[PDB]
């Protein structure tokens, strides 16, 4: 915020809807929201429906709260101006697309990939915000509804927009990218497909490849040079000018030095080279950095400004955020977690100093291997130079059993409420000594709360 307001005319024109009983708002709309709990005077309540729910059911609530404007699929019997449209989900997409179009001064990026989307997006935001007002995706608003919701936040001051697209299924990326109308778009990588997921990895590649379809004239397609699908992705982008990142590509890194909380490397590009002291840890973040560089070069940003942007960029919440507290270290890497990611984080914890204790949560999405996965993990993780391995969750016992000849190193737990005391006690268990805490786990375990609860102590 703030938000550039809408006039009744603009709302009507973008959706081609009609004002119920000719009741046209005489004041502008300051905001368009879908949450009936927050709609107030000046807002336009957009009623969405879906699997087992229909926000049209809550229109009386926004009316009671002062809201006098709503965007609906069917006229409701209540005292409120109503812009009637055929489909409110499509109308939302049209409102975002219309605002995007009205902001002709924008240079737009759209990116996707199986991993590193948010990090790369943050890196670009850092680079571009140094130059001019820039709007980047917030949180996970990267789907059919999220993308347009973000575009509603565009303002005349914005010169750049970095839109993250997180869809993985056929036709989804075409939908959101068409709304976005990017000048530069591309794919970071193609990961693994869900167990039994229709299409497999090939399906993810075809889905994400839809991101090249609506690149504007004289635009640029960014492609990953080191991915199992590089050849297929290059073919999909053949109708556009191409720039690549990764080994053997246009933008790549050499002499990488992985430091405890950062990474050093020599950056190579068609616009020259430069050393980079990247304030992010791990090789994956170096790869994300190279992608950000390619995306930025495609927008005409100088190499000098790109490096400056990278060196002062900050990671997203829950993505390896180093929090130093007294002689103790707290690495908040709770955003999400998977098979690999969990073992990778363990290492980063090792590269640190003092007493290493990895507070992990449930890795949620291994259907039946939830026991087998956590079993082997706790086995290999407890086999590392790690000191203590606190495991919280329903499959925490699966890790304790897997520990095997390392059961004295791992102590399972069902809840944070039960584990918290163990960490507080384990703190003094080592008297005044430095300790490195690394909190990981799937998004639903919200391990950041436990970490916050332990730090607030
Ligand atoms: N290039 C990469 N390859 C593989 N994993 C990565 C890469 N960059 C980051 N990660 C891993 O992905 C996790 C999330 O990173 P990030 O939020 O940037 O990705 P994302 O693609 O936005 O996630 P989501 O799919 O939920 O949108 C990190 O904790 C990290 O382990
Ligand atoms: O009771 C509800 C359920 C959903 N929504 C809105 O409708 C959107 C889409 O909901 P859906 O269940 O279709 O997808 P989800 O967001 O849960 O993935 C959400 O982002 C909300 O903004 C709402 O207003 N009330
Ligand atoms: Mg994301």
């Amino acid at each position: 915020v703030p938000l550039e307001p809408w006039t009744a005319q603009q709302l009507q024109q973008a959706t081609q809807g009609y004002w119920h009983k000719d009741q046209i708002p005489q004041t502008e709309i300051k905001r368009i929201l879908t949450d009936s709990r927050h709609a107030e005077s000046g807002d336009a309540f957009l009623a969405l429906k879906g699997e087992r729910f229909d926000a049209h059911n809550f229109v009386a609530q926004v009316v009671a709260n002062g809201c006098q404007v709503a965007i609906v699929e069917r006229p409701i019997d209540a005292e409120i101006a109503q812009l009637v449209v055929a489909d409110t989900r499509l109308a939302l997409g049209q409102l975002g697309a219309y605002r995007r179009e009205q902001n002709a001064q924008l240079k737009v990026i759209a990116l996707t990939g199986s991993s590193g989307k948010t990090t790369t997006k943050e890196m670009l935001g850092s680079i571009l915000s140094r130059l001019a007002p820039t709007l980047i995706t917030r949180g996970n608003l990267n789907n059919d509804l999220g993308v347009p919701m973000m575009l509603l936040e565009l303002r005349k001051e914005h010169q750049y927009a970095v839109m993250e697209l997180g869809a993985n299924h056929q036709g989804e990326i075409d939908y959101t990218s068409k709304i976005v109308q990017p000048h530069v778009a591309g794919i970071l990588n193609i990961g693994t497909a869900h167990l039994g997921e229709f299409g497999g990895r090939d399906g993810i590649c075809r889905a994400k490849s839809e991101i090249y379809r609506h690149i504007l004239p004289q635009g640029v397609a960014i492609v990953p040079q080191q991915d199992d699908f590089t050849a297929e992705i290059r073919e999909a982008a053949k109708s556009h000018q191409i720039m690549s990142f990764g080994e053997g590509g246009d933008v790549f890194a050499t002499e990488i030095e992985l430091l405890p909380q950062s990474a050093n490397f020599q950056l190579h590009t068609p616009q020259g080279s430069s050393f980079v002291r990247l304030p992010f840890a791990g090789e994956h973040n170096v790869q994300n950095a190279t992608a950000a560089v390619a995306f930025a070069l495609a927008l005409g940003v100088s190499l000098e400004d790109i490096v400056k942007g990278l060196e002062q960029a900050q990671g997203a919440k829950g993505r390896l955020n180093f929090i130093q507290k007294a002689p103790h270290l707290f690495i908040d890497d709770t955003y999400n977690a998977n098979p690999t990611s969990m073992r990778a984080a363990a290492q980063v914890l090792l590269q640190q100093n003092g007493i290493k204790v990895m507070v992990m949560g449930d890795i949620g999405e291994l259907g039946d291997s939830s026991w087998q996965e956590h079993h082997d993990l706790g086995r290999d993780l407890a086999e590392l130079p790690l000191d203590h391995i606190v495991a919280v969750g329903q499959f925490a016992s699966a890790a304790l059993e897997g520990a095997g000849l390392h059961s004295t190193k791992l102590k399972a737990f069902q809840t944070q409420a039960e584990a918290l005391p163990f960490l507080i006690n384990l703190i003094q268990t080592h008297q005044p000594q430095s300790m490195s805490f690394l909190f990981k786990g799937s998004r639903f375990t919200h391990m950041e709360t436990l970490m916050a609860d332990l730090m607030e102590k």
